[PDB]
DNA sequence: ATAGCGTCTTAGCATG
DNA sequence: TCATGCTAAGACGCTA
């Protein structure tokens, strides 16, 4: 039960690449984020509502053509800097 | 780019060119956009940096009338005023 | 979606 | 040399 030194930009970016077809809904992005991280069980409720207003107007983060999410592949690279750059 | 105004001289302009020298944050984004046409294909943050610069300074004070009004602080504006005229342009 | 305030980094200048 | 502090600035993120 660690801390995450990433924003809620980088565990999202995490969870989709984790995918197979690099795309998951909202619902898979959070088990992914409660099982590698079981610091968000004792967080408070509104910990799933941050998620989706950085999936929302992030301009990493796009819906494919209960949608699904992508990485854009513009800002990609964007995003891999971004988990180097980390505290 | 970025234009050569700060975030800071970009809000004063757009208040002091108001009838009631007040506005709320809405319409200092649209000020800046039919001003300044590089924000409207800009990246989307730009907004943020807008608000951050108005809670953060103190020369910017909150007042009261669906978010809230924001002028120029009397006592702040003219030591802004010295600040914008020794570096008018900073991009 | 919006509005308020936040975290983080960078920079020149500055003091110990 | 170094560290530490100050100040403004902005790209980017969180919360209600
Ligand atoms: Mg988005
Ligand atoms: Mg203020």
């Amino acid at each position: 039960n660690c801390k995450p030194p990433y924003s809620f930009s980088c565990l999202i970016f995490m969870a989709i690449e984790d995918s197979p077809t690099k795309r998951l809904p909202v619902k898979d992005i959070y088990n992914w984020i409660l099982e590698h991280f079981p610091y968000f069980a004792n967080a408070p409720t509104g910990w799933k509502n941050s998620v989706r207003h950085n999936l929302s107007l992030n301009k990493c983060f796009k819906k494919v053509d209960g949608s699904l999410w992508c990485i854009d592949p513009e800002y990609r690279q964007n995003l891999i800097q971004a988990l180097k750059k980390t505290p």
